């Protein structure tokens, strides 16, 4: 009677491995969650996919005329296996005639993406290590998550916000009669954390639920959460949720509701603000009758929701799919406005949080200590992320940015290890032709990702159980430190990120900085030590690293009364001019004369309701029906897309579209048909779900599917009908969630899906 499992883990959580005859055979919870994470049974197809990057592979036509190829190639040439030492001395060649020739800035390294956790083996920062120690790179600014809110935010709170812990799950539990997940789905987003999930998020929300307290959800779909929980959904056009919010705002004020002490102690610009939703300003106050003219919840359940919100104790829970679109600044401020006439902030169960439906936001902040991670030291070219496929057509191009101007750099080389530009960026067919610009394009992948396939040079990477690393039970509570102890040895000729850039460091002579003289358990015996350091300040005995490893179990660490009964806010509520926030007024900024004074036209002094290009209420004759591209249950993005759980959700072999039941009668669609959706950007196929589960008029599909192209996405990659474009000249996030579509029933044999397959290789 053996013990057979290895314990590691994943953004989805700490998961305990059998191996039977050195095969990984079983995969899942190391320990029990609360509701089943079907994520982590997958080990075994992520180790043995026929996906996965075998060897390492140039482009036929790249390696006969390397950086000087005809880059229209890209996408669609054969590939030719070829040796690491091949590959590596090209990888450094490549990038030093970069070098030579234009220097740090013509190099792109920001590699956006979420690869996978380990406080070592984290893909994206070893290559910006690498690229650091040979000279820099061009890296970005922000991040798809909170493009928006994390740069209107610090002008309103004076701090990020998004990515900070929350007021106390047990405060919630105790103190809140209402919830109200505004644009939030946590049964499905905290399936996974940053770190590894705690999985604790997703229990406490059960546990209110099982308390028979009021969970509102409102979003154009009634989503995972909002069926788990049996919530009560409130079906708002996407893209409307501001004039929503100004509506209650408007009823408070009509009916006595909002906290005129709290305004006019705790924020700025109030009465300014007041003028535009009284119409004083425009002639047209912002009642709940025009709210649900724009928005579709009818005037008298806008009326109801402000009325319940300010006589029971309310958290607003805002989370992110608002913010990811046009004028998404707009939303965040606005719930933020809507929380502080309500005036419950700083109070037990009360206010406001942007971060309950991501990573465990709000589970008690535990005693212990924090793991370190290595890092990527051994700019004015940086940009607004979601501008690189501009940025890469477009050199010399200049933006607004947070009342800055920004010059887009000229990049001659692409680097990307741990992520999928052509599944997560907006408007695919355009990305195409920007990486037809590099001279060389460079991928480390684990599987032959849509962006592996539009690459020069692919290096094969190891998932996380080809190696071994730590990380944290996470975002917030750190209740445990995970170990990640290798499962199997390096699959195919795989190699960890970190080897790869051990090769070309010392191509370039810079191996001893890159790797500091440390073998990989001497980097995790100090990250571990972080950790053992800080709790034993904090009078926490932890086992040194060598008992840690040898156990191979979580440790777990508890969090106490003051963690359990932290209120956010609570300082500043209890004495603002003392606590005041890093704000120009000390206040929360309802109008920022910062902002204001930028004068742009898509971002005024004070949250505002401004029509975007494409939503519900601009359809067209042409384009009927608004999309929204929300995150999936049984994927991370596009990660585990080729796995076995894509039976899971795949209809008739596509991508599933929620259609409304009267939209698809219009169209002849039957659920289970396979249907075309089409933009003004491209066109997928998907897979039709028929269901009163999304709003009339919105269809709603998914982000993460792997683009397959024949231009026509035979799989369902949402991008490929977004728009590419700024959500506005004060944070240029992206914008994929203001978009309109026409849909219509694909007839006859459909085409296979392909991009699960080896690529073409040379005969
Ligand atoms: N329409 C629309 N678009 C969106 C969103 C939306 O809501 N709607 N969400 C946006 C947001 S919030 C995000 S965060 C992005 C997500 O975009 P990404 O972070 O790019 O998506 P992932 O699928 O997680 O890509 C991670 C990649 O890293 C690889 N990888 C994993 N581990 C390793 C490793 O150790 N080494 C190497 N070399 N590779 C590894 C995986 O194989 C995988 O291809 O999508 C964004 N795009
Ligand atoms: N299982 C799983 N969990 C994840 C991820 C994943 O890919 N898979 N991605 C992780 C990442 S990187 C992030 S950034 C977070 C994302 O966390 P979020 O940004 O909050 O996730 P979304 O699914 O984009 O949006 C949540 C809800 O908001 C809705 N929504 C979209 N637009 C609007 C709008 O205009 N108004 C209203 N009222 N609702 C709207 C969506 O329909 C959706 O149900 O999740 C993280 N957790
Ligand atoms: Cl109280
Ligand atoms: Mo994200
Ligand atoms: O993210």
């Amino acid at each position: 009677a053996e013990m057979k499992t290895v314990v590691t883990a994943a953004h989805w959580g700490s998961i305990g491995v059998v191996v039977q005859d050195g095969k990984v055979v079983k995969s899942g919870p190391a320990i029990e969650p609360a509701v089943p994470n079907e994520l982590q049974t997958v080990v075994a197809d992520q180790l043995y996919s026929e996906a996965r990057v075998k060897c390492p592979m140039v482009r036929k036509g790249f390696l006969a005329n390397p950086g000087k190829s005809d880059t229209t190639m890209r996408g669609r040439d054969e590939w030719v296996r070829v040796s690491w030492d091949e590959a590596l001395d090209l990888v450094h060649n490549q990038l030093k005639r970069v070098r030579d020739e234009h220097g740090s800035t013509g190099i792109f390294a920001g590699s956006y993406g979420w690869f996978s956790c380990g406080s070592l083996h984290a893909s994206r920062t070893l290559l910006q290590r690498y690229m650091n120690a040979t000279g820099g790179f061009v890296g970005h600014k922000g991040d798809y998550s909170t493009g928006a809110a994390q740069v209107i935010m610090p002008h309103v709170l004076g701090t990020i916000e998004v990515y900070e812990q929350q007021t106390s799950w047990e405060s919630i539990l105790e103190s809140s009669d209402i919830i109200v997940l505004w644009s939030a789905n946590p049964l499905t987003t905290m399936r996974i954390a940053w770190m590894s999930t705690d999985q604790k998020g997703i229990e406490y929300f059960k546990k209110f639920q099982a308390s028979g307290k009021r969970i509102i959800c409102i979003d154009p779909q009634k989503s995972e959460t909002c069926q788990m929980l049996n919530a009560e959904w409130i079906p708002v056009n996407t893209a409307t949720d501001v004039p929503l919010m100004l509506g209650i705002a408007h009823t408070l004020v009509e009916q006595g509701k909002h906290d005129k002490d709290f305004l006019k102690k705790y924020t700025s610009g109030y009465a300014k603000f007041e003028e535009y939703l009284l119409g004083k300003t425009d002639g047209q106050p912002k009642t709940a009758e025009w709210a649900a003219k724009i928005c579709g919840v009818p005037a008298e359940t806008i009326k109801q929701l402000a009325a319940d919100f300010a006589s029971k104790r309310t958290m607003l829970m805002g989370g992110w799919g608002m913010q990811r679109q046009r004028h998404g600044e707009q939303t965040h401020w606005m719930l933020v406005t809507l929380a502080s006439m309500l005036g419950q902030i700083g109070l037990p169960g009360g206010g406001f949080g942007l971060s309950y439906h991501y990573s465990n936001g709000g589970v008690p902040t535990a005693t212990g200590g924090i793991i370190g991670s290595i890092t990527a030291s051994p700019s004015k070219s940086a940009f607004p992320l979601a501008r690189i496929a501009d940025v890469l057509l477009h050199p010399g191009k200049k933006i607004q940015y947070n009342g800055t101007e920004i010059t887009y750099p000229d990049i001659k080389a692409v680097y990307w290890a741990g992520g999928n530009p052509f599944v997560h960026h907006q408007d695919t067919n355009t990305l195409v032709k920007a990486f037809q610009k590099p001279d060389v394009v460079i991928v480390n992948e684990v599987n032959w990702t849509p962006t592996a396939r539009m690459a020069d040079i692919v290096l094969p990477a190891t998932t996380s159980y080809e190696r071994n690393d730590l990380t944290m039970a996470g975002d917030y509570s750190m209740m445990s430190v995970y170990p990640m102890k290798q499962v199997v040895p390096p699959q195919f000729e795989a190699k960890n990120d970190y080897d790869i850039f051990v090769e070309l460091a010392k191509r370039a002579g810079v191996e001893e900085q890159y790797t500091e003289g440390k073998t990989e358990m001497e980097w995790l015996e100090e990250f571990y030590n972080a950790a053992f350091s800080a709790a034993r300040a904090n009078r926490v005995a932890m086992p040194r690293f060598d008992k840690f490893w040898a156990e191979n179990k979580p440790l777990s660490f508890e969090a106490g009364e003051a963690a359990k009964k932290w209120v956010r806010y609570g300082e500043f509520r209890e004495d603002p001019l003392l606590n005041p926030l890093g704000t120009p007024s000390g206040k929360i900024e309802i109008f920022s004369d910062v902002v204001e004074k930028m004068n742009y036209n898509d971002c005024k002094g004070h949250p505002s309701w401004m029509e975007p290009e494409e939503f519900a209420g601009n359809v067209t004759e042409e384009y009927p029906l608004a999309l929204v591209t929300p995150h999936p249950y049984y994927r991370l993005h596009s990660q585990l897309a080729h796995t076995s759980l894509r039976q899971k959700y795949a209809v008739n072999d596509r991508e599933p579209v929620m259609i409304h039941p009267e939209d698809a009668a219009a169209r002849g669609i039957k659920d289970g048909d396979i249907v075309r959706i089409h933009s003004k950007r491209g066109q997928v196929l998907a897979g039709a779900a028929v269901t009163e589960n999304i709003i009339k008029g919105t269809v709603a599909l998914h982000e993460g599917a792997w683009y397959d192209p024949m231009p026509l996405c035979k799989n369902g990659c949402a991008n490929v009908l977004t728009r590419d474009e700024g959500t506005s000249k004060l944070a240029q996030g992206n914008s994929p969630n203001t978009c309109i579509v026409q849909i219509e029933k694909f007839i006859g044999v459909a085409p296979e899906v392909t991009v699960f397959k080896q690529p073409k290789q040379v005969a």
